[PDB]
């Protein structure tokens, strides 16, 4: 258990993975990013309702029968880690969506980000704006469906019901649009190699303390 | 304390060491039966103004018995849940009561609710996806019927007054999520494992104080 | 000596439960019911339902209406849950504030009740007349309020006849009496070593 | 190995400093704006929408077909560090934007404090015109959006003669909606012509450089001893 030993197998082999995965394996991945929010036409239970149901799974359904979402994340076979491996269950298809697509909330002004990944900038964008326009149409749907059935004299009720049914009730309001990415920010390969440079240069440091002070017992 | 000298390390690792991983991977792998998963998330509203309290009068009313009674009679649960023979531990027992009917149905049927603003997450298992699918489906149409009745009550003794909002409609699973096998061995193997050093440790004082 | 404190501490009171509870115990059936009273055009009410079922009128129409103090001097075999006969009123209000247990819960206004019996059929007829005489006197406030149908009850769970006595666990009883006997045999051997 | 590690992790580093700072640097003027939302005839979401307006992407693609910010940036060429050097990455580009302008809200009252930075002052005056006028009309813009739908159903519905009544007056609210200014901006201070740079501090930055240093210095000198005693 020499000191080259130690140096060999925490410090060089894994740096020598990872750079040889980040530099030459690695599949750039575009973001897409976008701020929503919907509101009352003249609401933080509608944001919940878009939070949960763009992790949904019939919209995952829509949307692979839309854009074909599998055979395009299948496309990059040099990355064995992020690409989607074809013949794959579908809780797992799911669970790659939801890691790829991230959601987050800000909840001192009920805005949604959404933020989008994708192998190509094109492909991104336009999966972003199926989401958007899929999430509008299902928080309107919602609201149709129900006063539809909830108004279902009694000519002006169905009247009221009528019109209520092909009013515009809800509304999605688009404060950053879908941009189209230039660059790929992922993933972020200098900083996890500085990262793991640190990471293991610490974790030899401690084993060779460890090995050093067992051995300082010299009966 | 005689047999305390006989517990040798050899003896007390097959104890409870290797032992528990045999019964483990001869049941986890070739003995349990999968358990197919269907998830739902719904909210009720407030329709019949012209509301947490409502969903929580749902969540009482899933895991309620009338429910189970009106389930029974449709889908024929019991019968149902009777089917694997390989696994007895995730099985229901011919013959057995009522009560002890209802504690499997309300530990097959799983409700959540997402309090920061109230959603009923409905996970249902069922050895075959179909069923499951179709068995939340069926608890998804009596919660409907029984949230309108809530009201209906009230207005013939003084229309759908509520709704019921289907955010995530019944899927249907293609392959099952529970057991989860290795997972569960993984633990297993560190409970025993910690198990056993600290009995190693209390054998050791223990012997050595007597 | 140290066997006195060994024996006489935690065997006997193992051998008295054995005897009770494997022979001598009587089997309880309990029937459960969720209730929540709502006004038809609300706390009040359901805290008022809370005081009024274990009161001492209702406790009176029920005597009269379902005979319960015959019903529970049936089981001779066990002496400690049995009604005694010719007991107390007041011992019979604490009889049956033990025998119909309520619960309440306020995140969401929630009432539920278990009455426990040794029929199953008597607990569930027991349980509808406690539902019915207490919508009776719900609105029966409001009606001697105005007076000088205004509010009804939702029935979430309705009373469910039991198939096998859920009460009592004799198993569940035996090891956390054995437990605490031990614990006890525990710090009482201690204490008396240390003090030598 | 004992007295030149220290000629390293501080001296040298705190030089490579001084010549950037007060040779190399070019000076930084700064506009600042006082501004607030108000619904005409709480209002702080809006101003939040606006917080995240600013600093969006749609508007610095607005402002560089506006006024060609690209190449205003990439002007002095002194500094390599701050000046924006040309053929980066347009994620880069929203970086940069996002550092050079600068968004403050003061909650107790609701102000937005806008403060934008440039190499001439009539340039960050201009900017944060420009920004002002944009954000002006892009929340008249998103509360229009929401009465031209309704335009668009009231067109659909006028497709007895108590029908044609509510038709009619139903279409000429959505005409006086979508045609009125239903958002107005109103500007507590507006855009200031700087006179001189403040955002280039000099010595600020280099106090922090120096207790950095000399805790690389600590830490590296005592991982140094251990080695050596090992």
């Amino acid at each position: 258990l020499t000191a080259k030993r130690l140096q060999w197998a925490l410090v060089y082999l894994p740096m020598l993975v990872a750079t040889v995965y980040f530099l030459v394996f690695s599949a750039d991945r575009y973001v897409s990013e976008s701020v929503i929010t919907v509101r009352q036409t003249s609401s933080r239970e509608d944001t919940c309702y878009l939070q949960t149901y763009i992790h949904s799974m019939g919209l995952l359904q829509k949307l692979d029968q839309q854009l074909k979402l599998r055979e395009h994340f299948g496309t990059p076979l040099r990355d064995p880690l992020f690409r989607l491996w074809g013949g794959t269950s579908q809780e797992w298809f799911l669970e790659y969506y939801r890691s790829r697509v991230e959601v987050l909330m800000d909840d001192i002004c009920g805005l949604l980000t959404v933020r989008v990944q994708g192998f190509e900038p094109e492909f991104a964008q336009a999966l972003n704006r199926a989401i958007l326009e899929e999430s509008e149409r299902f928080v309107n749907e919602l609201s149709h469906r129900m006063a539809r059935e909830q108004g279902q004299l009694a000519l002006a009720a169905v009247e009221s019901a009528r019109i209520e049914a092909t009013r515009k009730l809800k509304s999605l309001v688009v404060v950053e649009p879908p941009v189209l990415p230039e660059i790929a920010e992922y993933p972020r390969r200098w900083y996890n190699l500085a990262t793991l440079l640190v990471v293991c240069c610490l974790i030899y440091g401690v084993v060779s303390l460890v090995v050093a002070t067992i051995r300082d017992h010299q009966d």
